[PDB]
């Protein structure tokens, strides 16, 4: 029940200035056809069209009179400094805006007390900041009074505010937008979605996620080495994922080293987990367990709890697992806090520049997202009403099930054929050697 | 001239019969162009294009009896980060999912299937592929050049190979469909299925090929080094050659990602030696360093090649890397007048970009392409490649795939980002510089006061 | 209570007889005569100033130098080599396994090489079943991966039962890769062996990431471990500077010494408090360092060694660990919560990168070091050395009897250059906070105002 | 060989009339800590009469800290760590000694000429904060001398009291000439060398800054060459690994990588014909060959990198007969080895060298370098330091490890190969039975 109206992104009234550098075009939400190939063109399975992001010929704000505002909120995420850098440099080099302000430590930065700390963003101040993790502005969780914030925006003459944060941040962003139009102030509030878990809807990718999976795989390589080094060794790795398991699932498949992958979308029992572990220890002396922070909220720190419960299980069963070892790893610090991969640096730069192009063109109350290889605008209202989750019947989760322990699979039948294939390889290698001597 | 892709061109071949169940359902499609003809209205939107692409997926009925099927793998041409992943995934998907009788790896490209190289061919089991994705190159090995299709299909028949995966560029797949035709010519049950290898990401009906994301990571590293060398010298010039035989996707993305390129030379934008030197000259107006990205395919009109081909059917190119470096030196030497001491370092990181293991993102992509390749080949697909487009995996007949290629849009967002960073002759040098200073003073004088405040 | 190490204590045992020539190092390849033991001075500092006579060591001790010998004890083609890895993994174990295996096979051409699985358990009659054959194929690339292909356990086994296995498999040399506890057991295997008059060499390759072996300036894995520590700190630093009154607590190995903590702290240049066992301070002292940091900064990074503050059952029924990382984090939180007054919003992130520091493959420099230690270990064990470790000291490879090696341990000198560099970077209650800060500013203004004018110059002219 | 204790006596400027703001006689370390006689009841005596002055912070210092200007110049090829040395000299000066001012001279000795003295930079805490995170030198670097007269004019003009010269043998040679020109006019100047040489060929040294980082990169270059080469039938990777006059990088990289089959260093000059017979022997029972070559090898040949590659190609052409398809890839990773930031171990080493350099220069040391030898930091007069150089011992343990890995013309090809096979069969046939057992 998402309607075309839900996808209509707001514009501030008027586009009375030319673009210093450079029709709304659309892309289909679902590019799959209703009917088979035929004489006429195919029609979408969905009625939804998404507004494409692009530099416009006419823009709302007089560039040389425009102040741009930036705020970063919530958990850090690889790429924040890139988004800060790109918004700042696109503003200055392309549109030549009067001023760019950075609000310190999240929404607190726009409160009358934190407005003191706000920083001037020039070319010099952002030159290399993309080389470092975190945010030069700083970040806090938690809202402020939208009234008090819009006072600061009016006071500093801020014309556009970029809100870099999760669902909660944009929810607040739309409330600033509405508080602004309620006074009839000329303010654009534009969201750059920050979410390492890539669980934004009307999106296939958010900045930081690809970088985060790189680090997750590194964490798993370490866990794997620890675990295979012990007799009945268990590496438990916690891989982000508050409400979705996209990092857990991709890391599990990429690493090719996960035997059990625990995600919120597939909530199983403590007892079920231990029988997967038990089946792994039938024909293996090590087990790597990926666990999303959001798994087993009905069992909070699932990392420590799963580790304690695995230990308890192995201790109860010393009988069969005589010496055992269980190492817990929390690489959260290492996954959020790094600078982005080159690919994520480019993605961040592209999101930020299109964000400025569209905000200057008077877009407001929207996020910028990337979907079907294209950059789209999405109203915050819809963006924050629905969220993304693993499809347990889809290709990614199928690849997790192919690698992870499955109680279905005949373990010892599967192993018979394994051996026959290996003998067939050995016996050929055996003869080719024999040949070389006499020959 | 317009290309003439028709829906018939996109219909991928199937070997006749799907008479066995899947150990582990109609063809679904995705629209080639998901942009609508008309604005939002009462009815659902309709594609600007009539073309539909076949989606890749595991099928319920399959052509080959899994337990009786031999899978063959061959890797051809320049190495590319991910080849071992594709080898590993084809091997493990075959064994763990379909439980195929045997998997053969053909050594050193098509040479591996010639009666001479068929000696060297290797048995691929789980043990033999366990960790091969951790290393660059190909455990099979790779050569440029075709062999006698007759002699190759002899080997395929001799070893009872039922599917052959061809991992290589346009030339390799062109040969793949020639194996397919030589096979049907004898009425043998063979699938020939392509996994596109091209680091330049210039396959059409594709937004991404395996290895490209990894290659851009390395290019940016090469640039970071060049940048350090160049900024260290007074009138220092780093020239970096970044792959790109016929397209500049690596050059362009590396240039934007690095944010350290001042001149980015790609084949799509052929400019003169004289134009390049005036970009350099303008850089040295208000800077003592310049980094120059150059695609191996740029400036094919700057010199004349021998006129020959390498064995794969690529033009033997004029080493534009060495030539651009010599011409920059010549220019700086002619103008010692204004560039009194100058330094020009040339860097060729080709070795480092192809030869590395894949990024985790490229490991996943390779693994996904390879498994869908096996799912579809088992379902009797043949004479096609697997590609990724609009976030989805599609099948494409080799015939169309090898008749069109991909190239930078000089009016598109990526190239716009290159032009925002690289030197622009347009902006009036010394006016442009006045405002630069005023902005920097305005920053300094604020920093100046905020300090003063803290004391009193 | 002084240590009582005499020159006799540094004489390393040799099994009686060196009755075979060296396959690789021929006696006729040298310039000078005699295949004797050469020595290096324990302490190369002189008693007296420069004078007419040569200088004399401040110490009487000489250490035996490690090197390939012209005569060897074991008949190479009849020799079985045994390898066992014990305790915490450490970057480089697979290199040491690989190098011992390949030096044995390629240089001496030994009959066979056995890998004992999961520590000393591998030599017990039960674990002797699991022992692996080590050939060229089985070790080709194992140095590319962290951990140990043999596996590792803590804990001793019955020396009697172990030497049964060594005799049963015809093992002539056993390399013991492990910490102090492992070598202590190694010497006990050696003595149990000589007690039956079996022809066995027991030779230690010291494993200790903390680099706290004595008669040593470097153990394999330590350089790699400091690389990872600095990476962990970069992350903690980013988390911390991102929060208003942000605190990164990083635990950096160091059971009984703080060499990783100290080097990481200096290298990173990002540590404001560095807590090592050698400098035991109070909870109250720590909080006043933090307090002084928050006078003129909104972030603090705290390095803490596992072994710091030893004087400071989980729900599932297991005994809960000595974990200064969790405790320091709780106590910092408690302090910040008591003082919300002045630190209104605060954040404390704890990082335990132990997993990431031990479990990685070695740096190229540590790969070389591992390869060198392992090959000299084989050269010397073949030359009949036993009851000793191989160590690296004053840029040279030496042999040390296990007895001495396990009676003394290494520790930070709090008056030495490394710890001085930590004190220069970390918060110091000495420097008067607000005067120190005045001059900071004046220096920055003096820089700004010059930059300011040089710009002004360019414009109109 | 003929080096005297007088040669090792390091100069001090007359007077140490001020206390140390942070923190006493000269201590020494034995040049050669090997004993003359066997172990005995008394302490052993050095084989050598030579003692080196140990570097350390002193209680009395020559320069009045608050009146002292420090000068820094970086010369010749960049080297991983230059920015660390710049940073540490600057911060040790400011934070420990509290010096009046610190100047950075741009683009080498040219920076001190009356023309380049214009470009010289003021170095404060802000200007050096993160410069160690980047390769190259924020000061810049040129080769070549300037008029020592003209340079000492600049030093007098800017009131420079200490000048740190970061560069190779040629740079320090010039440094001592500045020192002598300074004392020749009544100028209170310390000239103190921080040796820069990636090849680690400084004498009275076991390690120079950048060398450990450079070997890390060399091994990475080799891993790439190896992958290219093993991918081709009769594949040849030629890698050039620095080494103008010594092969320490070539040798360590070769051993560390374990992937070099031929390692060509200046210390072991062999013929083109000798190289090709190593290659020939490799291709008897192998289809790939990796060749490490130091830039200083074969200066008596036909840019040894391009020439060796051409000569290998020429050899493979019309031996097509036996090497039917062949491939020869040349790699020059010089750019990548010099231009990177230092390893954490090299960052620490750089920081340590720079701080001790300031401690000792403040204590009036001059006409000397700081070096690291037998795990200790020593001072060495430039005069001796630049009169002798370091090179591979072909009879030492490092080169022995290169010979163990690289192809050896000694071992009888076909007999050597028989035993290879027997060992492999003995492995295969055991693996073969253990499998059979399970069925
Ligand atoms: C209650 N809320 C604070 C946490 C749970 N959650 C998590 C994700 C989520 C919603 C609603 C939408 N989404 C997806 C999402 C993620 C990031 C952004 Cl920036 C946006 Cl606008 C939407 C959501 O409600
Ligand atoms: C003659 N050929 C050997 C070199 C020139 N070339 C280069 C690229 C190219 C074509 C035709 C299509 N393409 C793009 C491309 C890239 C990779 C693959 Cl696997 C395919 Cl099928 C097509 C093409 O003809
Ligand atoms: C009891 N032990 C398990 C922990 C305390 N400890 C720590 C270090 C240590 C000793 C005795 C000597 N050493 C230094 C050391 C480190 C590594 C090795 Cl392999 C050796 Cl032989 C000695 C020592 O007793
Ligand atoms: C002429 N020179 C530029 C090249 C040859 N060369 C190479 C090394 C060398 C000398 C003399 C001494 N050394 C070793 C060395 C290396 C670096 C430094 Cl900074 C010093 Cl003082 C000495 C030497 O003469």
């Amino acid at each position: 029940s998402v309607t075309q109206e839900d996808l209509k992104v707001d514009r501030l009234p008027g586009a009375d200035y030319p673009n210093p550098s450079k029709k709304t075009d659309y892309i289909m939400y679902n590019p799959r056809p209703r009917d088979e190939p035929s004489s006429e063109n195919p029609v979408s399975v969905s009625p939804l069209l998404c507004e494409l992001a692009a530099a416009r010929s006419r823009i709302h704000f007089n560039p040389t009179e425009t102040t741009i505002g930036i705020v970063t909120c919530g958990g850090i995420c690889p790429g924040l400094n890139d988004v800060i850098r790109s918004i700042t440099l696109t503003g200055i080099n392309v549109y030549n805006v009067k001023r760019v302000i950075g609000f310190r430590f999240g929404y607190w930065g726009l409160s009358k007390k934190g407005s003191q700390t706000a920083i001037e963003l020039h070319r010099g101040r952002v030159t290399n900041i993309h080389h470092y993790g975190g945010t030069i502005l700083g970040s806090s969780r938690g809202p402020q009074d939208p009234k008090e914030m819009v006072d600061t925006l009016e006071r500093l003459g801020v014309n556009i505010l970029f809100t870099v944060g999760g669902d909660g941040t944009q929810r607040g962003a739309l409330v600033i937008s509405q508080e602004a139009k309620r006074r009839g102030v000329d303010i654009s509030v534009f969201g750059v979605p920050k979410t390492i878990d890539n669980d934004l809807s009307f999106s296939h990718r958010t900045f930081g996620f690809q970088t985060a999976v790189e680090k997750a795989v590194q964490a798993i390589r370490a866990a794997y080495a620890e675990a295979v080094s012990a007799n009945y060794g268990v590496g438990v790795v916690k891989l982000m994922g508050r409400d979705s398991g996209f990092i857990a699932a991709q890391a599990a498949v990429a690493s090719a080293q996960a035997n059990i992958c625990l995600v919120p979308e597939n909530p199983i029992s403590e007892q079920e987990v231990m029988s997967l572990l038990e089946r792994r220890f039938c024909h293996s002396r090590s087990c790597v367990i990926i666990v999303a922070e959001g798994f087993g909220q009905d069992w909070i720190d699932i990392g420590v709890i799963l580790t304690e419960k695995v230990k308890a299980f192995l201790k109860a069963n010393k009988s069969r697992y005589p010496d055992s070892t269980v190492k817990y790893i929390d690489p959260s610090y290492m996954i959020r806090a790094c600078p982005p991969s080159a690919n994520d640096a480019l993605f961040c730069a592209t999101l930020a520049t299109l964000a400025v192009h569209e905000a200057m063109a008077g877009a407001t109350g929207c996020i910028i997202a990337m979907r079907h290889n294209n950059y789209i605008l999405v109203p915050i209202k819809v963006a924050t009403s629905v969220r993304r989750v693993l499809d347990l019947r889809g290709q990614l989760w199928r690849q997790v099930r192919e690698i992870t322990v499955d109680l279905g699979s005949d373990v010892r039948l599967a192993r018979k054929l394994e051996i026959r294939r290996e003998l067939e390889a050995i016996n050929r290698n055996r003869d080719r050697l024999h040949e070389e001597l006499a020959k």
